[PDB]
């Protein structure tokens, strides 16, 4: 399907005169046209068709000192890179891509991404072990659309024009640190090519990938250092609310014991979503439990 040191050669995204990095040239070629990369031929060169320009390393670092930064062009995912790499790392140092050949959602699921059409950034975070990670879903998710000024979902979603811009995938780290150990995945659209999609480009034609990185980070991080003092304290709920595309709504709720229904009455102190179903208001827990507009 995939020779990784062919795109490894190409992924500089510059124009190379046929050398040879195989057997079947032709052949791997088409077969990383058919997995979906853009490889263009003028005559006898050949290239590798970024979706954006290219980021460029020591920017992001520069932009984002102290926090160390860790820039691959192709990797498997963000997120294995920092967990197979933690013990080098302190909080808030990022590994950034360009392109995933093995993009993580959650649950066995699949996170698709063009080569640098994307914002794919993970990083590694933690907390002290007695602290309850309740809502960090949450956090992230309002940290972004705070930033790009569009709308949440809960539990982890963000939205613009009610499609889905981008995901966060909090995984957690089995390493012993007398600390809860976080690996934090983000993908935010920015020019692509399911159901329908959203892209940064939709919103700000200029947009620019290597200055909306550090605004995003730099954002998160201050949003993530006020829930260590806070929590989803009463400040957070209002700022949810504002950016909830889903506030007050007639909704559905769809947990694996079926649907129930109601009104979206935002949510409580844990982030949990609250629902008010029939005469009570229920609760829900983000794990795979899913939402929709009636
Ligand atoms: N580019 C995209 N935009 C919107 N939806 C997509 C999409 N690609 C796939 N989907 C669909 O989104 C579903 C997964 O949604 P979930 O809530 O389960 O999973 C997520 O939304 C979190 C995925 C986060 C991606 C970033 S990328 C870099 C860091 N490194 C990783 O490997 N992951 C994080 C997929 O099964 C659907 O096909």
């Amino acid at each position: 399907m995939m020779n990784f040191t062919l795109l490894t050669y190409l992924a500089d995204c510059q124009p190379k005169v046929r050398s040879e990095l195989s057997k079947n040239l032709e052949e791997d070629i088409q077969q990383l046209r058919e997995i979906g990369l853009d490889i263009l031929v003028d005559g006898q060169d050949y290239r590798l068709v970024p979706m954006l320009p290219l980021l460029n390393p020591q920017q992001i670092s520069t932009a984002l000192f102290p926090y160390s930064i860790h820039y691959q062009p192709i990797i498997s995912s963000t997120n294995e890179w920092i967990l197979q790499n933690i013990l080098s790392l302190k909080k808030g140092d990022l590994c950034v891509a360009e392109y995933q050949t093995a993009g993580r959602g959650r649950r066995g699921r699949q996170w698709l991404s063009p080569f640098a059409g994307q914002i794919m950034f993970s990083f590694y975070w933690a907390f002290d072990p007695k602290k309850s990670i309740e809502g960090l879903s949450l956090v992230i998710g309002l940290a972004i659309a705070e930033v790009l000024n569009v709308q949440v979902k809960w539990p982890n979603d963000i939205l613009f024009d009610e499609r889905k811009l981008g995901g966060i995938l909090v995984e957690i780290a089995n390493h012993k640190n007398g600390m809860l150990n976080l690996v934090i995945g983000i993908g935010i659209n920015v020019s692509l090519s399911s159901q329908p999609y959203a892209e940064v480009c939709e919103i700000d034609p200029d947009v620019e990938r290597q200055t909306l990185l550090p605004k995003l980070i730099q954002h998160l991080y201050t949003r993530l250092n006020i829930f260590e003092q806070n929590g989803i304290d009463e400040e957070f709920q209002q700022a949810w609310q504002s950016y909830n595309a889903f506030s007050n709504s007639e909704i559905n709720v769809l947990t694996e014991q079926g649907v129930i229904s109601g009104i979206e009455q935002g949510i409580d102190e844990r982030g949990y979503l609250k629902v008010l179903c029939g005469n009570k208001i229920q609760m829900f827990n983000g794990g795979e439990v899913s939402l929709r507009k009636k």
